[PDB]
């Protein structure tokens, strides 16, 4: 019915920052060599996706955001051979060349085809997909999920199992794999250890599922929204604290609950103070801070090197350090083996033309992951 | 002849920040329980060192500073069962306590034990065993060993086979077991990868050494003093690079020259701007950078947290990692094997009553090591 035309359909279009997003028809054009045009079946609401709209993240305006989704392919270009017509798809926010230094490394997964480090808001061929009112709109992170049909390129989509349900799996897209494999695959979490994860919305509950599974023995969650610490403890943290309850630096009060340090911690937020902070309660001879947060464009945090000379390990990584095409199908497998739950991260769900409603919900803090169903 | 009593000699005492060493008689006390007493043999002069008398590295003064040294057991403390009149020994600026948390984990080294988080320039008991002019006078790290006597406690030393020759394995109590476990152990330098090392002074070419050990198929030694580049060829760099020579950052030129960035880099110098270098040109994706320098006084660098969320790994060590009083003698025991070289490090030899000449000649950028022999 549509293959090879252009596809008329709704999306939500974002013309300037701090501004709702705008329901309106947009214009799909059809998939050129080695691209594919998925129609969505849901789509998740990650704080990233916020993070344009308050500027936080800078990418080219005006753009269809939206990353962290699921749906089925409707058509392919010229050259296409990893996915087919009818087959269910996740979009892969960091791609998979399998062909550049990163690809071919055995732990990296930041493929250099990403349009994170320097973002063009474009397909990989440098030109946009997308109409409307006349005029092209970029594209995000070579996904922007939200919109009835995409096109991404080949390399930024992974075909996943036919009976998957794509109104939960479309958190491996983004929030579950970024915390889970921030914990198990980046820190490397071993067993019996304490950990500290700052920021318990979906994403730090995704580490802390994580750091549970690696067999931690305490999981102290931190944030500064006390509603957030019931969710946190059914999913594995044992102990909450909220830092505007103290007199004194959250870092040293970790430190003192730990006995000298936490072996792992995660900021998980997306603030420089507390990236540093979470640096700081980690155990100054061996532990390890991951950075998963994105704090504000172009800020530099000020630290003091004795922090790493005595012996800590920082680091971060993006999308839990999955190598994307890979990892993307063999955990909607685990899923669906039940090795890990999705459900207590999904608060809401919403039809696709409440996006606004689920950003409100986001800012409030009232929700962890809103599902957008199409 | 002289157990139990008090001792009479000479040291090299600091009474001031920035002044030369004053040459001239302390008194050296017995040890007490658990503490031991040695006649120095030889000791090294480490950059360290210099940063008491600058104020980079802060300890109390007046101080007897030293802690790169070789010695014979005079006589042992109460108590003391690890090491007996006689005895060939190192003392160990980080000390093994072999009881606290650190000390009891598979890769700490930092124990708690150790003078450097708060110097107090005391003995483990909080009291000074020198005093000169009647007045008493600091330890530094625990060892002091401009001094041809000092008293440390059976924490802070190591003994090494009685066929040691000490005026080279001096350099194991510190510089050499620094930079060789920099990248042997901290890093984990991988065969095949590709290393840059900022900083070719004796701890440097001896993470060079530990590179090369490691199967580095291409190690980039960085210094803006290009009279270092031979000798680090000698010990395994395969180029060098001025940072001065270039009309661009050298971060940007060395992600040139590695294709996109090192698998491993080493900051061995101790400044604030070249740790972020250092870091910057590591892949981005799974780069390690160690820092190994110290940085002045409670100053605080200052970066970009996006080098880390890509997936870069930062981190620091003391002592290159190893476990102090385990690892000591085991080196010792590897260099009589032939595992390693020291003569490299080795480029001058005075008696300890010419130290100042021996600093000015590190100051002025013509030692790599100095030994100063008693
Ligand atoms: N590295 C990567 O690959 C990815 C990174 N992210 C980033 O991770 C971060 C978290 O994402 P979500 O979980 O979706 O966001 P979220 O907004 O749902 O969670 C953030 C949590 O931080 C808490 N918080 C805010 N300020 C705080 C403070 N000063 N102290 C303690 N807690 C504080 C909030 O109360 C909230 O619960 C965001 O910055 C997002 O951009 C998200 C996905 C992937
Ligand atoms: N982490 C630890 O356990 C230890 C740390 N250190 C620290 O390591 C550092 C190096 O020690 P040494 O090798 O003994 O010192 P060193 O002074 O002999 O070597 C430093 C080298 O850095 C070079 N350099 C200086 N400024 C530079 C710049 N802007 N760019 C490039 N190169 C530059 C100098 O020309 C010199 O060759 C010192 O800061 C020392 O305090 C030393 C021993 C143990
Ligand atoms: O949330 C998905 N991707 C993120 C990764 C970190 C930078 C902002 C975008
Ligand atoms: O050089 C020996 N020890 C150093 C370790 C790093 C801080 C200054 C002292
Ligand atoms: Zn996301
Ligand atoms: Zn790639
Ligand atoms: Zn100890
Ligand atoms: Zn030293």
């Amino acid at each position: 019915s549509t293959a090879g035309k252009v596809i008329k359909c709704k999306a939500a279009v974002l013309w300037e920052e701090k501004k709702p997003f705008s329901i309106e028809e947009v214009e799909v054009a059809p998939p050129k060599a080695h691209e594919v045009r998925i129609k969505m079946v849901a789509t998740g609401i990650c704080r990233s996706d916020d993070h344009v709209v308050s500027g936080t993240a800078v990418t080219p305006l005006p753009v269809i955001a939206g990353h962290e989704a699921a749906g089925i392919v409707e058509s392919i270009g010229e050259g296409v051979t990893t996915v087919r017509p009818g087959d269910k798809v996740i979009p892969l926010a960091t791609p998979q060349c399998g062909k550049c230094r990163v690809c071919k490394h055995p732990e990296g997964n930041f493929c250099l085809k990403n349009d994170l480090s320097m973002p063009r808001g474009t397909m990989q061929d440098g030109t946009s997909r997308f109409t409307c009112r006349g005029k092209p709109i970029h594209h995000f992170l070579g996904t922007s999920t939200f919109s009835q049909y995409t096109v991404v390129d080949e390399i930024s989509v992974a075909k996943i199992d036919a009976a998957s349900p794509l109104e939960k799996v479309c958190l491996i897209g983004c929030g579950f794999s970024t915390g889970y494999g921030s914990a198990v695959k980046v820190a490397k979490v071993t067993q019996g250890s304490t950990c500290a994860v700052f920021g318990l919305g979906g994403v730090g509950l995704s580490v802390i599922m994580g750091c549970k599974a690696a067999g931690a023995a305490r999981i102290i969650g931190v944030d500064i929204n006390k509603d957030k610490f019931a969710k946190a403890k059914e999913v594995g943290a044992t102990e909450c604290v909220n830092p505007q309850d103290y007199k004194k630096p959250i870092q040293e009060v970790l430190t003192e609950m730990s006995n000298g340090g936490v072996d792992f911690s995660f900021e998980v937020i997306g603030r420089l103070d507390t990236m540093v902070t979470a640096l700081s309660c980690c155990q100054e001879a061996y532990g390890v801070s991951v950075i998963v947060g994105v704090p504000p464009d172009s800020q530099n945090l000020s630290m003091n090197p004795m922090l790493l000379l005595s012996g800590r390990t920082w680091k971060g990584a993006i999308f839990g350090g999955f190598k994307s095409k890979d990892s993307v199908p063999k955990l909607v497998a685990d899923f669906m083996a039940k090795k890990f739950a999705l459900d207590p991260l999904i608060t809401h769900v919403l039809p696709f033309e409440k996006i606004n409603e689920g950003f409100d919900l986001l800012r409030s803090g009232e929700s962890i992951r809103t599902i957008l169903t199409f």
